[PDB]
């Protein structure tokens, strides 16, 4: 178990070495809706792009539940530009009528930004 509000390194760092631990991990997060929730889902979507799915309890959203592991590695991974920098080319693009793209960044992008 963790506090929900827990710097989103140190939540994130945990799930990305619970499946290599000796027994399947379940991961409480006491409190409410996490601070650190858009890097929880960012790391779970990224484990499951490496063939471990991870599963939210039907209980409650805040304990997620882990398998028990090894990474199966996809032969090629795409990583996502800067979503925070990937704003300005996109608003020049607005401000000016022409058009712009972005080729990694799209509907499933796990930013925020």
């Amino acid at each position: 178990e963790l506090a929900a509000t827990v710097s989103s390194q140190y939540v994130s760092s945990i799930l990305m070495a619970a499946p290599y631990a000796h027994q399947p991990v379940t991961l409480r997060l006491v409190g409410g809706k996490p601070i650190s929730q858009p890097y929880i889902d960012m790391t779970i979507a990224m484990m499951a792009s490496f063939g471990i799915k991870v599963e939210r309890s039907a209980e409650d959203p805040n304990t997620y539940l882990i398998p028990k592991g090894v990474y199966k590695n996809p032969p090629e991974y795409v990583v996502e530009s800067d979503a925070s920098s990937a704003t300005y080319p996109l608003a020049v693009a607005a401000i000016t009528g022409t058009t712009c793209t972005i080729p990694n960044i799209g509907s499933e992008s796990l930013q925020g930004d």
